[PDB]
């Protein structure tokens, strides 16, 4: 049987409570070992070997542990035959992109994580962490990208995402659907992501200290620019808008943008609406201010990708076609 | 036929006597508050709005505002809290330009002129209809940036849909509206200064800083899965809390409610959690709740009544 | 604590003492009424499950059906119109095995016996908790063949959502239910025969003639699109309809009602729309309706009420 | 430009009214000239050239107009840059599973439809049939399968389906998500169909003048045997089941559907339940019986691979594996 590596960095997964009945939980409490043994049919599938990278919930998810995830993978790939990330639920859609973006390790790699705590009742999480395991167990799981593996389906690490704040079937490739759906074990693949992943694409973060300062601005109606300037005050490197309907901007943050564009900071439209892209040739004249359009990449997402963008370049004619490649 | 009001704002929808089917069903009478898309839409026009409506109430039988599709889910809540008219408000705008192809807004408009003249939509609060279906003011939301489809209620569904001029209705808001809101605004011409806030990983505490060194009144945080903060910002948000301004937890997860009793102490640090309402809708009603209270406690109870 | 009973069935969530934390919401009794694969749910099951509610309703304070979850949409609706009891009627299932890894039935349970027992659950008419989600016994319906998730109200949307053991309720169905329906079934031991047949390309028109030929009381068609009818089922079902048959177009769609007014005449036919009602869920109001009447008129007017 | 070459069979596209204001419409009654001449942006984009090959609505939909179809595309493809295909709605998902498996012809086809009538206010047609001649257009759209094209997205013939009854929104690929979406004449795919379709099937009708017949049987609390047992009476090559949940079956209807298995007749376990495959390896043994599941392929949709399926065999392994291929 195949050798799997289980990479553990926290969320409800390794989460609990003092009842099984309650919904409070805290995080980053449970070691990788009670997960493996709270599977005890993972021996019929692979030889697990787990690993604590960290265990923080993923709402405190940061830079300098995706660069810790991304080197691991890349120096440990000739070390196993694939990988599962265990993950909090809450920003697993932006790790995923990171490493579908950064990984060159052409074994597959499988985020997952769980909506209700190990200690509740009919926990998610075992049977997630089966599935996401047969999912690295499986050979045609690999050139896909980083998968995310939830409520028994395979999505892809760019679209996937939350839909809901509780649902066990929260995650969602909700654009473009998912890869796979899995059945006892086993996996009909009938879509794979077109977009560059993994060692089709620049992004080579093993020398890598840290990453471009890249923040995310909302707008509604009587937007403040206090955050918008705030960001261009310290000197960010992008700010990624977090725009009304397709993109759009309210008038004073627009301004506030549209001056920090003309100063070098990298500036990316994108969407607080959850499905559909962000467009060019709209209501914004982008190529006049300098500005990226987002496509599908959510606020979030969009940060990832300008981030990284933001390591090969910084001409926003070459950041809008990184995001139209990847 | 019964009278109706249009009330223009702008949008896409605008950019009457297109529509000449309208005399079939009403007898409509247009007048511009403002001309203006929707991503500017302001506290200003809101509380122009619900004066108007207020005022105009006994004149006419119904409402139908014009609006932009980007901030007319906003626009649709706070008239929801503020108007204490009893006949139907009824909120429309295009996903497609007026001139171009299967352009939406003219059947859009018919329709909303269907809801707005119809008496079983008394009573249902302040309505959005958008492509063929009745939703209240609360739930309803876009889910798509360009689809003709967008709008939709996607926590609690739609109150109805509208077919061959007729509303089968199914459903009412059960959350307090209109007349049942303490909330009135018919003396108020600035509304609390409330801002939002969005978490993400390594998410920086410089938006929420900013906006407590302005002195906002209020703060709601778009909250990563269940309303959680990334720790730079819950940290920021915990002092601002005790320092004089409101906290809402809501979340950038476009459905579910942002609860209490899961991984944050609301009660410890003295936040609200908004429940079912997305931070560009928590901060509508945070507005309005600080118009009559500033403990926390209180505001709990009005995002857990309205 | 409150009274609960379980009305056991079959299903896949039998295959109490499993969930021990219901002693801190409920006393509990369990009783066995059948056990079977709800696969293989008929008439008698439906009709003893209702005459037992009616009966026992004054000796405990809500109920819980324990179900497959093929069919519980099904057995929903028909206890929907027929129960006359106004205590919560709660159905529940499970979409993965009792022994499974993360078997989803203990906390559907738990959640189901939290509904039941919920005072703001009462007459709201009988409903189905899956998912942590409280849903109307006549919109609720299957979306996938796996998903734990599956249920849902997909044209109206859910009653409410439950958390941490309380539900905050937001809509109640409008449709008469219960004890606002003429329906009784209190000395009836068969239903009117009522069958369904599905609409294709090249439709046979084998099974809706064998129906025909067999006497049946009704017929309901799953229609294309807007329950549209293939010619030689439309030509069968156009001559059952005048010849002692009632007909009931519905459409094998997952969502949208099948109305009046667009490509079929269902005057001339006598025919009869199902609104919402998706076929399985026509056939069992089909059935209620030939209790009371046989005149397509009517049928038309129940399947516009209720 | 590209020659784009519409083949016109009715539907509501080419339906009418009498007031632009009621539902009430009559299908198959404009030619297809009236179409395109009411999209006068059509010139900017391809020399069309319209040809009606039946105008009836899609609900009276046959095999005959199928057999036409695929073999005047397969005919006339040296003769076009693209085929649009101009259909009612109600049955355009079975339609575009039919020619997804039997077109050769290399160049694009896409369908198109309408769910208001030419007449009606509002009316969708116009800008369903320029995205789908944008569509037919673009060269990006070759290699796909047979497309259909309905508010502004491209969704594959094998996972498109209706989902609502009256929404201009309706038709989705419920289970895999849409090929690519359409904004200002352009299309960004993201996805292609993985299941073989076209010249990748051994599927020729060239030579075929009807199609095996096969019926389809609703599950339902006490559902009756006398459909089955009709079409089992009448001699049917095979029969689909609209199975409840996961393709199960009521008793009576099981009985019957397995006698027939063993006579000769195809038997096709899929599901009334609108997403989600019907599944092996669940409440039925379908080795045992001689049965078929449908995996992702609802009624409809598994009717016309069975009866594709029943021109090359009767050996119901063969047919499994057609199943898990096409
Ligand atoms: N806050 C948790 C939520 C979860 O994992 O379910 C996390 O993302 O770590
Ligand atoms: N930006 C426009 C979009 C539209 O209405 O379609 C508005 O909201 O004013
Ligand atoms: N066939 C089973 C499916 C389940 O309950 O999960 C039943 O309905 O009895
Ligand atoms: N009955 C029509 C419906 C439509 O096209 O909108 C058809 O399929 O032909």
């Amino acid at each position: 049987l195949p050798n799997i590596t289980i990479l553990a960095t926290g969320g409800t997964i390794a989460g609990g409570g003092d009842s099984a009945t309650k919904s409070n939980y805290t995080v980053g409490k449970v070691g990788v070992e009670n997960l493996v043994n709270a599977v005890p049919q993972l021996k019929d599938i692979a030889n697990v070997k787990g690993e604590q990278v960290v265990n923080i919930g993923s709402q405190d998810m940061n830079d300098n542990v995706w660069l810790t995830l991304a080197k691991k993978i890349n120096t440990d790939c000739d070390k196993t035959d694939g990988f599962v990330i265990t993950h909090g639920t809450d920003t697993m859609e932006e790790t995923a992109y990171f490493l579908d973006l950064t990984v060159k390790c052409d074994k597959p790699v499988v985020m997952v994580g769980a909506m209700r705590p190990s200690t509740s009742m009919s926990a998610d999480g075992p049977f997630n962490l089966y599935n996401a395991v047969v999912t690295a167990a499986d050979k045609a799981s690999a050139n896909r990208g980083v998968l995310v593996v939830m409520n028994d389906t395979v999505l892809d690490g760019r679209d996937v995402t939350m839909t809901n704040t509780t649902d066990v079937a929260t995650f969602k490739s909700v654009n473009y659907g998912p890869l796979g759906y899995i059945h006892n074990g086993k996996i009909d693949y009938q879509r794979t992501p077109a977009r560059k992943h993994t060692s089709d694409t620049p992004f080579d973060v093993s020398k890598l200290n840290e990453l471009p300062k890249v923040g995310i601005v909302y707008n509604y109606a009587n937007a403040s620019d206090l955050p918008a300037k705030a960001l261009v005050d310290a000197g960010y490197d992008g700010i990624v808008s977090a725009g009304v309907g397709n993109g759009n901007l309210y008038k004073s943050v627009f301004d506030t943008l549209a001056t920090a564009a003309k100063t070098g900071t990298a500036v990316v439209r994108s969407s607080r609406v959850p499905t559909g892209a962000t467009t060019q040739d709209a209501e914004v004249d982008d190529a006049k201010y300098g500005f990226v359009a987002s496509g599908t990449l959510n606020p979030q997402k969009a940060r990832v990708l300008l981030q990284l963008a933001l390591t090969q370049t910084k001409d926003p004619q070459q950041i809008q076609q990184i995001f139209n490649q990847y």
